[PDB]
DNA sequence: ATTATGACGCT
DNA sequence: AGCGTCAT
């Protein structure tokens, strides 16, 4: 009752650029604009391995981790854009440049935590409690709200989409209680306000869309993000959850579209998030540890602590290359050239970030995998990272990988390496 | 031959 | 520290 609490105390947005790396690649060339377009890396293979895909390829089928040869037969007319290549492998620089162009606005207008290369949460509470300072109470117009859908309206007692969107938000805004500046819903719409401000602003200064997630907390923020995508923001509110997990598979939910999902799914031989409510919190932690327990309990009544952490520049730089089939790396000279290739791009990169951030890495994170086994990493090793130099990196990283080499000839290479990955950690202000 | 990343939890 | 999981 009066004391049970509901997570309602903050206002969390999740801001997710749409097709990324296609909306880069179309900003630089006009004639990939409003087409099918995918962005791929390599081409000799299968015509190179897709990563991103605009919405127009996606209505014939196109996903990313698909082969462009495959995606053809979809989409004959799909157009494709190649990830730039140096020092033999792919380069992402353009796309963590133009990152950089977008988390620089959104920190304008709060603090943000950068997720991945294209998204970010934002805690928008403080910034919410002075726009409604700002908001002598005065109502919010839906002029303000013109690209949000609100979760689960309309309902109750026109066949276009938005049109439903507009019935919706009156709906919202009707019943909204706008002389409590503390009502969360009252919270929620204002901190879209805000949002549909700094996406606005992000599309003016970057031509970039994105789409965007408003409640209470990270995880309904991002799921709330993937409901009406592209060029779009949702907002659910803590009253939509009941309905709205009560279809929602598991797996949907952040952090449980893996093995832990499947375990919940297997375990309690339940398929929505809402079925979780009718177990005890005791029950959860019993079958999936004391954390996971409590976070599933919270986390299906709408409830989730994790805070935006005030973080808008990566925890590590890495430099990694895939050597699959054939290609697996099966000489010492081999090995030793694409460790100083991925070394380079290494240097370079952190030469940049110090003059750009004011820090230093100091671990140097060497792993490899080696041919047959299953899993991405055969082995991590860690040594000091004391200078930027890829010569001295490529020799240190050698040296730490340079026992796992089986062959008794120095010469060759057994098993063959079929990844090198390179990883600047632990920085330090400078 | 589903690549190049990046974050975080466990012990 | 080194390994595993999750995201995509
Ligand atoms: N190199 C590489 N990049 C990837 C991979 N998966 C995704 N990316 C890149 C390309 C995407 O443009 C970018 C952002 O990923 P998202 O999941 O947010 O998808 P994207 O923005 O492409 O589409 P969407 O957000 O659904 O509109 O990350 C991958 O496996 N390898
Ligand atoms: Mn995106
Ligand atoms: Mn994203
Ligand atoms: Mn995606």
């Amino acid at each position: 009752g009066p004391h049970m609490a509901t997570g309602q105390d903050r206002v969390v947005a999740l801001v997710d650029m749409d097709c990324f790396f296609v909306q880069v690649e179309q900003r630089q060339n006009p004639h990939l604009r409003n087409k099918p377009c995918a962005v791929v890396q390599y081409k000799s293979w299968k015509g190179g391995g897709i990563i991103a895909v605009s919405y127009e390829a996606r209505a014939f089928g196109v996903t990313r981790s698909m082969w462009a040869d495959d995606a053809k037969k979809l989409c004959p007319d799909l157009l494709l854009a190649q990830v730039r290549e140096s020092r033999g492998k792919a380069n992402l620089t353009k796309y963590r440049e133009a990152s950089v162009e977008v988390m620089e606005i959104m920190s304008r207008f709060a603090v943000i935590e950068r997720a991945s290369i294209d998204e970010a949460y934002v805690d928008l509470t403080s910034a919410v409690q002075e726009r409604l300072q700002k908001l002598q109470g005065q109502p919010i117009s839906a002029d303000l709200l013109p690209s949000t859908y609100i979760e689960g309206l309309p309902q109750g007692p026109t066949v276009q989409k938005e049109g439903m969107r507009k019935q919706g938000l009156f709906q919202w805004l009707d019943s909204l209680q706008i002389d409590n500046l503390t009502s969360p819903d009252l919270q929620l719409t204002v901190g879209a306000v805000i949002v549909e401000e700094m996406r606005a602003a992000i599309e003016r200064e970057t031509g970039f869309q994105c789409s965007a997630g408003i409640s209470h907390n990270k995880v309904l923020a991002k799921l709330a993000c993937g409901l009406n995508k592209p060029n779009r923001q949702t907002l659910v509110s803590h009253g939509s959850v009941p309905q709205l997990f009560s279809q929602m598979p598991i797996r949907k939910i952040r952090s449980l579209g893996g093995k832990l999902g499947a375990s919940v799914i297997e375990i309690l031989g339940i398929e929505y998030m809402g079925e979780l409510t009718q177990f005890t919190e005791s029950q959860l932690q019993s079958h999936f540890g004391e954390k996971n327990g409590s976070w599933l309990y919270a986390m299906c009544r709408g409830i989730e602590h994790d805070p935006v952490k005030p973080r808008q520049l990566p925890k590590t730089i890495g430099c990694s290359k895939n050597f699959p089939g054939k290609t697996a790396l099966a000489t010492r000279e081999q090995v030793q050239w694409w460790l100083l290739q991925l070394a380079q791009e290494l240097e370079e990169r952190l030469t940049k970030d110090r003059n750009d951030n004011d820090r230093v890495a100091t671990q140097l994170v060497v792993s490899i995998r080696v041919q047959g086994d299953k899993r991405l990493s055969s082995l991590r090793r860690c040594c000091a990272l004391t200078r930027y130099d890829a010569h001295k990196m490529s020799h240190d990283a050698f040296t730490v990988i340079k026992n796992c080499n089986t062959s008794g000839i120095q010469t060759e290479w057994s098993p063959p390496l079929t990844m090198l990955f390179l990883c600047a950690t632990k920085f330090s202000a400078s």
